[PDB]
């Protein structure tokens, strides 16, 4: 059906997506029917960006699994842009729920254990616990 071109990533997958002149940003792969636009060209994936809920058509080669977290987390962007910090909250919150993970109980101070768990490699489940369903 949709996204049957050999290439990686399917609907529901949490991803890092790279847009021109922007840091890697966290996203979720969605089906084209959620975007009110059009089917993705073969080799592309529709994604919805965490933090602003906007849709983009991105090459499957400009996406990586959000579980590869420390490799694409941009510490400088996290320090400069409040939107990037917001996007990290919603993205990692979704990772938490899927993982079966919970954290003891502000924004910075809520991010802290989420960031550490993500940077540390999503323990104990590892990246397998970020899958959809
Ligand atoms: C979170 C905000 O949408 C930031 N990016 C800039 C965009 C051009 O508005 C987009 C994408 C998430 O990389």
């Amino acid at each position: 059906s949709e996204y049957q071109d050999g290439k990686e990533f399917g609907i529901g997958d949490l991803v890092w997506g790279k847009i021109k002149g922007f840091s890697w940003w966290p996203a979720m792969v969605v089906s084209w029917k959620a975007t009110s636009k059009r089917q993705a060209m073969s080799g592309m994936r529709w994604v919805q960006w965490f933090g602003d809920g906007k849709f983009s058509e991105v090459s499957a080669d400009k996406l990586v699994a959000l579980g590869l977290f420390s490799q694409h987390f941009n510490l400088a962007t996290f320090n400069k842009l409040v939107s990037y910090r917001k996007a990290m909250y919603h993205a990692l919150e979704k990772a938490r729920v899927r993982a079966g993970k919970t954290f003891p109980s502000s924004l910075e101070d809520q991010l802290k254990p989420m960031l550490e768990w993500a940077h540390g490699g999503f323990k104990p489940t590892g990246i397998e616990g970020l899958k959809p369903n």
